[PDB]
């Protein structure tokens, strides 16, 4: 198990534009295209991202290319954020991946706002952080996924993703 495998399970793989859990056009492995309700607008973002006039369908290789970029960008975002970096640096590699997962799903800004949870994580108060993390729109809207990520922070193991 690793960040790529983890997110691949959480986000799935779809080669044609589809709507994510929030109703937003996306493609590939969770690559958000736009929050706009315009399919045309989503298609234009797709072409710009891939570098060719696609017509809304991409190949697996292309999906993986964006995914790698996206994971790298999430890590980049954490490292540049004053609220997230210290937490990230304080964690073991397994827990680090859980934080990258959250940023990939909600963005740097979103996660940086979980101030109290972040503090509990930095303090290594695992069970308390897990309870706190669940008190969120994130958990309520995507509870099974959230639960997986939370168990990862709670235990520092990949048990929630084993057998998937
Ligand atoms: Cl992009
Ligand atoms: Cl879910
Ligand atoms: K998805």
């Amino acid at each position: 198990m690793n960040i790529f495998e983890m997110l691949r399970i959480d986000e799935g793989l779809r080669l044609k534009i589809y709507k994510d859990t929030e109703g937003y056009y996306t493609i590939g492995i969770g690559h958000l295209l736009t929050k706009s309700p315009s399919l045309n607008a989503a298609k234009s973002e797709l072409d710009k991202a891939i570098g060719r006039n696609t017509n809304g369908v991409i190949t697996k290789d292309e999906a993986e290319k964006l995914f790698n970029q996206d994971v790298d960008a999430a890590v980049r975002g954490i490292l540049r954020n004053a609220k997230l970096k210290p937490v990230y640096d304080s964690l073991d590699a397994v827990r680090r991946a859980a934080l990258v997962n959250m940023v990939f799903q909600m963005g740097e800004t979103g996660v940086a706002g979980f101030t109290n949870s972040l503090r509990m994580l930095q303090q290594k108060r695992w069970d308390e952080a897990a309870v706190n993390l669940a008190k969120s729109r994130w958990y309520n809207q995507t509870p099974n996924r959230a639960k997986r990520v939370i168990t990862t922070f709670r235990t520092g193991t990949w048990d929630a993703y084993k057998n998937l």
